């Protein structure tokens, strides 16, 4: 798809099972979940944001399908205002800024 | 031009004869620039984010140029950790996501 931004640019993802609405955002370096339920290890880590500093679990090798393309890559989990797919997942689906 | 997403989606940005770098960044509505003077009249706004919530001036009507295209928007001013070049600016330079 190309995609204007005139709205904020949601895609449905699937992980593990489960839907949910994510932002594409070019200016994320990393893949931001709200709390959800996922199996396996994890390594603690904070990210930082405007507004300061969040505490995320760091999930490595998670298969994401986005818009139906499947993708691996680690997604911290966290307490994030919105579900947001960074540039790791983004370089996968082929991702591009075209203006 | 077309950007892929491996580094961080910089461009230059001047404003009121300043010039610094900004990230195009799809997953933010607005735009928001570093502790730089600008002139004149504001209104206190707050921004949220991860991490929590950062207090900003907000300028009305700035004219931006980006990578070199001339755009005019509102800018906010404020402890931001990155230039962020959001949709209220990329929708004026014809910006699109493609996947
Ligand atoms: C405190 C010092 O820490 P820092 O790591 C963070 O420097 C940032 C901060 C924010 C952004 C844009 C947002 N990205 C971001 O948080 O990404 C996180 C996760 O990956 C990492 O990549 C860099 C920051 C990490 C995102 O693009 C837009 N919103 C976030 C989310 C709501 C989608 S926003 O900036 O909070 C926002 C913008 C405009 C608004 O007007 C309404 C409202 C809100 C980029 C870089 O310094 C790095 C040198």
């Amino acid at each position: 798809p190309q995609i204007t931004l005139w709205q904020r640019p949601f895609v449905t993802v699937k992980i593990a099972g489960q839907l949910m609405e994510a932002l594409l955002d070019t200016g994320a370096d990393d893949t931001i979940l709200e709390e959800m339920s996922l199996p396996g290890r994890w390594t603690p880590k904070v990210v930082g944001g405007i507004g300061g500093f969040m505490k995320v679990r760091q999930y490595d090798q998670i298969l994401v399908e986005i818009c139906g393309h499947k993708v691996i890559g680690t997604v911290l989990v966290g307490p994030t205002p919105a579900n947001i797919i960074g540039r790791n997942l983004l370089t996968q689906i082929g991702c591009t800024l075209n203006f």
